[PDB]
């Protein structure tokens, strides 16, 4: 699927699009602006859930491009400890979510949301 | 998450990305070129099941914009036809995944692709 390193860049800048929509869309609840309904937002999550693990394999071998910085190639054990943060704070989310438990969901909403700024500020270009 | 028109025609452009690489990225296995390994294709089916979802909430009311047709809300009974057929394959894609049937697959595969092709003939811009 990735045949020149610009269709790595096309996939995983369209998953990121959809993870940003699944994820920043649960702002107001988690906020408590909305109404929380545990079944529709364990549904959502595991959207997330499952969008949330496909960008990483776009960022393989010789894929540099797009808004990428290229220390995510130089420096890959600290990209991917930058990764893996991002990958368990979604577990937690969705243990929260499973359980329809909004205090602990709140919680792991922010854990990712700070998971996602800290990559970006060091491997994402302004 | 689809504030203006323009959210919309951006979160459904990559989420019909995402379909098209994870449906196309088996064209190979279904066509014999690739040796066929039942539980990775179980994997990426399940993915591409979740993600075929996804486009079809951002064509709502007043969302016309990229290469989207009008007459997918001016003839919004055949557009929902030609969604329902697509999304009726990606079901038996499924089928013939989780019970890891290739030659049911394949079948399956070439349901969908041609349901991919006649959405398009009749609603994507050229
Ligand atoms: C590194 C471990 C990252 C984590 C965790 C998250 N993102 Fe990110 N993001 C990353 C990079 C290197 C890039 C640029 C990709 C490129 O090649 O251009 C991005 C980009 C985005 C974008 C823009 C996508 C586009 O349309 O071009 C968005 C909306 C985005 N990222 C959102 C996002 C969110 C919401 C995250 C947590 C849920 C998140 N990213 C995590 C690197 C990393
Ligand atoms: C209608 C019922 C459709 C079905 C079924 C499928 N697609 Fe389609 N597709 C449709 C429209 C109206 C559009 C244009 C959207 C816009 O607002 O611009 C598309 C677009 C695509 C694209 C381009 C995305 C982009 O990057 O802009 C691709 C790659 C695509 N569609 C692929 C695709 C595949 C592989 C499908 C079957 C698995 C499929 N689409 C079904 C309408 C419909």
């Amino acid at each position: 699927q990735f045949a020149k390193p610009e269709d790595a860049v096309k996939y995983r800048q369209s998953a990121l699009t959809l993870m940003a929509s699944h994820f920043g869309r649960m702002t107001p609840v988690v906020k408590g602006q909305a109404p929380y309904d545990a079944a529709q937002i364990k549904a959502n999550v595991e959207v997330l859930k499952t969008l949330s693990a496909l960008p990483w394999a776009a960022f393989g071998p010789g894929t540099e491009g797009g808004d990428a910085r290229p220390e995510i190639w130089s420096d890959a054990a600290s990209f991917k400890q930058k990764q893996q943060a991002f990958q368990d704070n979604i577990v937690k989310l969705s243990a929260a979510a499973d359980a329809g438990d909004l205090d602990k969901l709140r919680a792991a909403f922010g854990d990712v949301g700070a998971s996602c700024k800290a990559c970006h500020d060091a491997y994402r270009k302004k």
